């Protein structure tokens, strides 16, 4: 008698805690065991209970799974992501939540790489050294790595890296276009302050007797000529390129000058000897 006490609130007490039966099932469940006389009766209730928990248990799980399936511009990975945590839910409200969160994770996802994607797609458009046929190139590069996306054939982490891939092949042509620009800039440099330095090698080597000094004269002349047409600024130092050697051109250019111009002060007047 005082059995049924105990055994009949633990039997109610399976009933309630069972993950997915609804309320209705619950209490009409729960009203039939705190109704009967017998303990093994109570048994047949709490079976036919979890059977039907069971019941129900897969045909929530199983439409899940073919809920989140129906999800479109699904990626493969993300599929088997929740159809798993589904699979293994305790409870119909945990089923509930994960169908939710897939597809906030589908469209975060999809915002996600279609910004990184717009991102990219301008910072390669600043890049000055690309030809406009090498900018298209990369920007129709980006584009196929957005379409393989939502046909699943990447997923989001091989969808990023190849984006940064793309950014990065973009980045070591510009440079290598760069100093090209550079170099080409370096000899028109350097073409100029040959022509001065030739300039004052004649003056010298005509007025050289009027010269304090000559013998330093004849060395510095001497020293921006090599200079220019050795492109380098000492003998076992690198050649002048990018913009680096630029800048040292155009300090070399400038020495140069002042150093015409002195040589040009100190001859003004005097004829050649």
């Amino acid at each position: 008698d005082q059995e049924l006490g105990k055994q009949s609130r633990r039997s109610q007490d399976i009933i309630k805690s069972l993950g997915f039966l609804s309320s209705d099932q619950k209490d009409i469940l729960v009203k039939s065991i705190s109704s009967s006389k017998d303990s093994q009766l109570i048994l047949k209730f709490v079976t036919q209970a979890t059977q039907l928990n069971n019941a129900e248990s897969t045909k929530a799980k199983q439409m899940a799974q073919n809920d989140v399936a129906l999800i479109k511009n699904i990626s493969p990975e993300v599929l088997e992501e929740y159809k798993e945590k589904i699979q293994r839910a305790s409870t119909k409200s945990q089923v509930d939540e994960f169908v939710a969160e897939a597809k906030k994770v589908v469209n975060s996802n999809k915002e996600t790489l279609v910004n990184q994607a717009n991102g990219k797609k301008q910072e390669i458009a600043k890049l000055e050294n690309l030809s406009n046929d090498e900018m298209l190139r990369y920007n129709t590069a980006i584009d196929n790595v957005v379409k393989q996306y939502n046909e699943g054939k990447l997923n989001i982490t091989a969808a990023m890296n190849a984006l940064n891939s793309i950014k990065q092949a973009a980045q070591e042509v510009a440079q290598k276009n760069l100093q090209k620009q550079y170099a080409k800039k370096i000899e028109r440099i350097s073409s100029k302050g040959l022509a001065l330095s030739k300039k004052a090698k004649e003056i010298y080597e005509k007025h050289k007797s009027i010269l304090p000094t000559p013998g330093y004269y004849a060395d510095s002349v001497g020293t921006y000529l090599n200079r220019f047409r050795d492109k380098q600024t000492f003998g076992n130092r690198s050649v002048w390129t990018g913009q680096s050697g630029l800048d040292e051109a155009k300090k070399m250019l400038d020495e140069v000058k002042k150093l015409l111009k002195e040589l040009q002060d100190l001859t003004r007047g005097t004829k050649e000897d």
